[PDB]
């Protein structure tokens, strides 16, 4: 039974609207209805993982569950197995896998962020699962932010809580974020963020729907503007949107957009809006194709339409050599050469690097770099050649060359991450030095940058 080099991820995000669904969702896991939609030839084809987010929703987990199993053995003929199901109030989080992946799946991690504080506490947050699949990280975050068309800077604070503070994933990664600890990291949920025109342009808007003319609205979505403008999201990715705004339609049809101020909405407009999405992030050259983003027709219980998001996502085998784990390969070795790290901190502390991989028995911190002037203001932080030879605990290429090393530059005085990347061994060639290349974060935002050369020996 040969271990997978390829999954296939069904990620469903649906605002329930704290009504009950209906008897029949098949279409949602089926990726059927408006924008990019799944062939019919492949409807028998069990994804290999499914991850449903709900947000508003009036369900148990139980309840939910028996719905969930029931419609994926509707489908498929197969019963899936519950990895995960997390609730934080009204969001909830399902992870469901192929039986034959029981065995495969490890390290399950659940947890939750609340956003706001005392008025704005108490309903929105996220809720989030990560697991390892044989070699390979897998996050998901469902996050339902901030509503309100004027509260779009709420929104890309509600983001930022919930990547410091959601805890995910390999906690030995202490100075990384959840935007860094996964190979593939979804993110969906009831985002909440609008399509930012005048509320009397209301009809015109209803009209370029019924078109299916969305230029002129994507072009003043709020997610897409904030993302352009490096407010939020940064490093995510989205499909491209090709399905009519999933909010705010009047219940049991899906032919009428409720748009108008009422004292339920708090005297509130609701364009029609692309409040439901589903972003992702994947270390850099590993395999991750969208084969679907869309919305259903077909389930009309809640003022949203449930979303619909399709990966293929490279995945690695649990890797055994004669030497690691549990020792090193003394045939491999990483060297880093005429590296240096440009940072925006208008500090003046001296830097040294840490580099954490799991191709490594523990991360490796480096001596301090030099600090010199930028010709344009920046700090940049020299490691020259000094940087340390890094040990993998296997030096087999077909091991070795679909790792990643991820990089945080510390203050020596504090200890505190300035900035966080990651670099990919997926080379050109071995024995051979390179440029490297990562951009820098830290809580998210552009902190800087690190580039130098690799040097990366294998047993080939
Ligand atoms: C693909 C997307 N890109 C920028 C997007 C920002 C928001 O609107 C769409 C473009 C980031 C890197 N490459």
């Amino acid at each position: 039974q040969p271990e997978p080099d390829m999954i296939t991820i069904f990620i469903g995000t649906w605002n329930m609207g704290n009504a009950p669904p209906p008897k029949k969702i098949t279409s949602w896991f089926l990726s059927k209805g408006q924008g990019k939609t799944r062939d019919d030839s492949a409807d028998y084809i069990p994804h290999d993982i499914y991850v449903i987010g709900t947000q508003e929703d009036p369900l148990s987990e139980k309840e939910w569950l028996e719905i969930l199993k029931h419609s994926l053995q509707e489908i498929t003929s197969v019963t899936f197995k519950t990895v995960a199901i997390h609730t934080l109030w009204n969001i909830r989080i399902v992870v469901l896998a192929k039986p034959e992946h029981e065995n495969r799946i490890s390290h399950i991690c659940t947890d939750n962020v609340k956003t706001g504080i005392a008025n704005t506490l108490g309903n929105k947050g996220a809720v989030g699962v990560s697991f390892m699949f044989n070699g390979t990280s897998l996050g998901f975050v469902n996050s339902h932010l901030t509503s309100g068309s004027e509260k779009k800077l709420r929104r890309n604070q509600n983001y930022m809580n919930i990547l410091r503070f959601l805890a995910l994933g390999d906690k030995k990664l202490s100075p990384f974020n959840i935007t860094h600890r996964f190979t593939h990291l979804f993110w969906f949920g009831d985002l909440n963020y609008r399509v930012d025109l005048p509320t009397w342009e209301a009809e015109t808007i209803i009209q370029k729907i019924k078109q299916q003319q969305y230029a002129d609205l994507l072009s003043h979505d709020q997610l897409l503007t904030e993302r352009r403008e490096q407010k939020v999201f940064l490093h995510f990715e989205e499909e491209e949107i090709t399905f009519a705004p999933t909010y705010r339609f009047e219940r049991l049809t899906r032919d009428k957009y409720a748009y108008t101020k009422q004292k339920a909405t708090g005297m509130k407009y609701n364009l029609p809006s692309w409040c439901d999405r589903v972003l992702w992030k994947s270390y850099p050259l590993v395999h991750v194709v969208c084969q679907s983003y869309g919305s259903t027709s077909d389930i009309m219980t809640s003022d949203h339409s449930p979303v619909f998001a399709t990966f293929e996502a490279g995945v690695t085998s649990q890797f055994v050599s004669k030497n690691g784990p549990g020792t090193v390969d003394s045939q491999g070795q990483i060297e880093f050469l005429r590296c240096y790290a440009t940072l925006k901190t208008k500090s003046q502390t001296k830097f040294y690097l840490e580099f954490h991989s799991s191709c490594l028995e523990s991360f490796v911190k480096s001596q301090e770099g030099e600090n010199e002037e930028g010709s344009e203001g920046e700090l940049v932080v020299k490691f020259g050649e000094t940087l340390p030879k890094l040990k993998p605990i296997i030096s087999d290429p077909e091991y070795l060359l679909d790792q990643h090393i991820l990089i945080s530059i510390k203050s020596s005085d504090s200890d505190e991450s300035y900035g966080e990347g990651c670099i990919a061994l997926r080379l050109e060639a071995t024995e051979t030095q390179l440029p490297i290349y990562t951009p820098l974060t830290h809580h998210g935002e552009l902190t800087g940058h690190f580039q130098g050369e690799i040097k990366l020996q294998t047993s080939q």
